[PDB]
């Protein structure tokens, strides 16, 4: 990851708590995990952290208002990521299980 050390120790925490609160959905998140730490610019990830934020109010309206749901938003990745092309998808099949999901339960 390009970035200072302090930049980089900051985006990589940021990056890790988000991938933490994706794998707390209790559902398949692979993809969305190995998009997040694809991202090569710790600027990227810091200028955008507030954004990105997968937040603890309950997961639906986590899901839902997510800015991965965007390929407008995830332009700003093209640079410095892997399979971003691929990431609103991934978060459709998300919000599928999940819903399956708690039918389910």
């Amino acid at each position: 990851m390009i970035g200072s050390e302090k930049q980089v120790n900051w985006a990589k925490s940021i990056i890790e708590k988000e991938v933490e609160a994706w794998e707390a959905i209790g559902v398949d998140v692979r993809e969305v995990a190995a998009f997040l730490r694809s991202i090569s610019d710790a600027r990227v990830i810091i200028d955008n952290r507030n954004l990105i934020h997968f937040q603890s109010s309950g997961i639906s309206y986590s899901l839902e208002s997510s800015p991965l749901n965007s390929p407008i938003f995830l332009r700003r990745f093209s640079a410095c990521s892997v399979g971003f092309e691929e990431i609103p998808t991934a978060l459709q099949r998300i919000r599928s299980v999940y819903t399956a999901k708690l039918l389910e339960d």
